């Protein structure tokens, strides 16, 4: 890794031999093309998984999901010489990717569904969920199909980085800024493309050092355990609006809304979106230890108060 | 952060935004012209620590040795024309510094005050002074660094954060420092050292917000905590327990994975082991074809130090 | 200037200071907003040079041309509110700035200057401005200042060249040359131009000027860089070339639809022709007498034009 | 060439295509062609009457220094009597007359040593190195020679650049910055370094505008200097008679400690130079000149000041 690098607060131009880390959480990750290792393997893999009777796998990243949209054409049409007739359908969800609970199998009308939803016939466990793994620099072929279950991420493509006072929670949909104020220390971004749900791997997290009830982004969502994870007033957003599309947050106050600062809220409760059913504003919220700046996010729905914003549509995570 | 890396060759170039941390960082020693606060406070907060019975001072960087070399004309001035009997001197420890007790005291014939260097039997090391510096900027100068300094009331035995660094990426891994360096990746299992440079002995210890990763006891770090080292799963080597005891107290050091000439690489089981770590070479400075190791691996493990090579507690003669 | 650079070839990292020549020949020209030195003194310039009786003004550079478009309105707005009554309408030449000889005048039925006009019968390409401003300073983004002085020289504020080695380029805003040196001798591998100037190379910005003229490939006259680097071997100079075009590029390939074979029985040097005749049917029949095995070939608006070298066994018209 | 520059302050960048040059780059480990070819050539050398070596630039010399010990191996392996040392100028390296000739009791072949009535300078080999590499390799810029038998008086153009700009130029070597600016007119330089003395001239493909007479240049043409209209100072002739024999020198426009210039038009001029101060280490404030500026320039090599011809005491 030879380069340079350029820091306008420290004005510093040093170059050479180290360690970078990068910022490929927007849209750049379409460049280059995913390529598993022997796709004819794949097949035979397949096809002893569907002996059993799983349903299907449903992916955990939406470069695994853009894997299979580009290569259903060019492996149905492979077993049709074998006879074999599993016909592989690929359904779209937006960017709800969930937990399954299953590796895969040892090899010893129908359809095999990818991403089904909450069907009768089956619910979203008894499936394959994180059954893989990248061979390097997730030309090259990265893709292992391997028997271990893990509730982590694959490590092989995240990072994280110190550089003094700074912080940088690095992953292909997700980032986390942190910096250090007056001591303790506090997030200042946070972006997620999707919604995974394994967590974060203790090998890539900078200060272990705190424990849940402190922290802003739960750690099952996908959010790192760390000191560098954490904002004044808040808690863990265990009800907060974390299955929603491409998201980012904000140290403000929403338009049409205000926070009031009060002494008889409802304790935690629950997070409320800026616009309720009825179709009325309500500019009455009330906070109980936050700052009086309040947090906005920006995703599908728009701005979605956390628990602590207490008025006088919901998230169901659990 | 608007940099990026370059691989020749296959003629890449994929620039972007992030975080950096460099290891050419390492060599300039010499570069920095450090500014503490201001010659006229400093020099007042000296005196009142003298004015209670503290002998002098102790550097816990090789930074603050330069900054008082630079700064010891300005002090004597300031003595001078303060009409005050103070005087401190600068001796020259090679690069061995240790433990002191206490911070900058509270504000409200030639005198005497040492400020590094062989301690007299006057005094132990707790009359003295050791961490009351904290970096509040790293540098401002066009394309040189310019180091500014404060001033700190507390007794706090980390180090200080502002001019440490820690990335982690895909199977690789390092922890950044102006007079440290070490690198690691991960190869058929767990994380393994495979280069590590140490110039100095500091006594600082490691942050623990600076460290990737806590799922580590004290039990198999390579470098111990106190001298001055990462808590972190990234600091070991896979056959080599904690150098508790090692030559950490010498000239730059430059960890390798390979044998030394006139030597003889043997694993043996059953010799003694675990003790001191006793010099590779005789009095005479001659190779001694004896060498052991435990538990070990094949490729052993070399330091380069004052005479040369050098071996760690898995080695006994 | 601080920065940094690289080099693929020597495996260079270097950074530092020193001079910087950047390849800025996009269409980053646009981007700089020209601002005269203070518009209202330049009414009265054009007022004084009208009296003494000029055309118009045949801009040199593409940024010249800019500047007149854009703010031709605003020095509307100053003279009709001022009350001189002297229309000034910026026309459209494609790329084809020519040289005109006259520089501006001194201080002291509608009016019309004309700016870039065409070349018409009502008066010629004399009394016309042509060079009479001047770059100051940064090469308001850029400004710009009148003088009164005829020159044919390049205006030297903007320009730019580099040798680095083997290596070179002579920089402009709307013109690139990159030389190279093998097997001892200078060639080029690199040629571009957004326009056709006929301002020429300053001999303060040449590298190497140690030669004389029917040993180059782009002649001083269409602002051609005089020097050692500034040739290829078996062409002399381009005199009859197809320098009249839109943006340019000079190829060492011969184009899709035709090959030539080298042969000593042509005719002479003549002119240079486009591949393709006026029925739109393509010459695959081509000769030489002395130029080397790979044949050069331009890429304008009308497509491939061959050069002197090359003939078949109303055209440019540069002379 | 897919550098570029930075603009500190206002927060911009312009990265693109194009060429750099560099002051500040500043190690080096130079290979000759190899340890066997090259002894080769040497042992003939000495077979067909040349003494020894001229050293020309301070790589050749480096090199030689480095790599005598095992030329010296490969001659005792080989079982030839030549040896070579490799004395030390200090930084003064002077001209030969002949080039390395095609390959087919201790003896002496000085590399770069005294003028001694052994031999005259006639009798050496000057230079006849090629750099045909440069650069590469673990950020230490190795550098390729190959041995070239024909002799030429210019430098080598592998190393050199020379750039210029909106009103700025700059003539660059390892060895040598040239930084000239333009104000009010003609061309004038604003920074001279040398770390050498050397006697090759500057290549004429790579000075940027040779319209310039060899009467009006500041640093000399056999001294090794560019041909162009940027090497000058405005009011002062070429110093062919010059402080040049020194270490690192620095052209500075700015007077002497305890010296006062005055321009006189009585005192006669265009003589030697000679120090500021004294062999007894004292100065001489009655300094005069011809035509010159009120700014006086002055060397700033091993012994301190030196004034150029145009001002006498």
């Amino acid at each position: 890794d030879q380069g340079c690098a350029i820091n306008f607060g420290k004005r510093e131009l040093k170059c050479g031999d180290g360690i970078f880390i990068f910022r490929d959480s927007d849209d750049w990750l379409n460049k280059y093309s995913y390529y598993p290792e022997d796709p004819v393997k794949l097949a035979s893999i397949v096809k002893a998984s569907f002996e059993e009777g799983k349903c299907g796998l449903n992916s955990v990243d939406s470069l695994e999901h853009e894997m299979w949209r580009s290569r259903a054409d060019e492996i149905n049409a492979i077993f049709e010489e074998n006879e074999v007739d599993i016909s592989v359908v690929v359904q779209d969800p937006k960017n709800v990717y969930q937990r399954g609970t299953h590796p895969f199998s040892r090899i010893r009308n129908g359809s095999f569904i990818i991403d089904g939803k909450s069907r009768k016939e089956c619910p979203f466990s008894n499936r394959v969920w994180n059954s893989f793994q990248i061979e390097e620099f997730g030309t090259r072929v990265y893709m292992d199909a391997v028997f271990e279950y893990t509730i982590d991420c694959d490590g092989s493509i995240l990072g994280a980085a110190v550089n003094g006072k700074k912080s940088a929670h690095g992953s292909p949909t997700f980032w986390m800024g942190s910096h250090e104020v007056n001591g303790t220390w506090m997030i200042h971004t946070l972006e997620a493309l999707d919604y995974k749900e394994c967590e974060w791997p203790l090998t890539h997290t900078i200060g272990t050092s705190v424990e849940e009830s402190e922290m802003f982004m739960p750690r099952s969502i996908g959010g790192p355990v760390s000191s560098h994870n954490h904002i004044p007033g808040y808690k863990v957003q265990t009800n907060g609006p974390w299955m929603q599309v491409p998201l980012e947050v904000k140290r403000e106050a929403c338009p049409g809304t205000s926070v009031i600062i009060d002494g008889n809220c409802d304790g935690r409760g629950k997070s409320t979106r800026s616009t309720t059913d009825s179709g009325k504003v309500i500019p009455e919220w009330c906070c109980r230890s936050c700052t009086m700046p309040p947090v906005s996010f920006h995703g599908s729905d728009g701005c979605w108060y956390p628990m602590e914003i207490r008025p006088r549509v919901r998230s169901w995570v659990t």
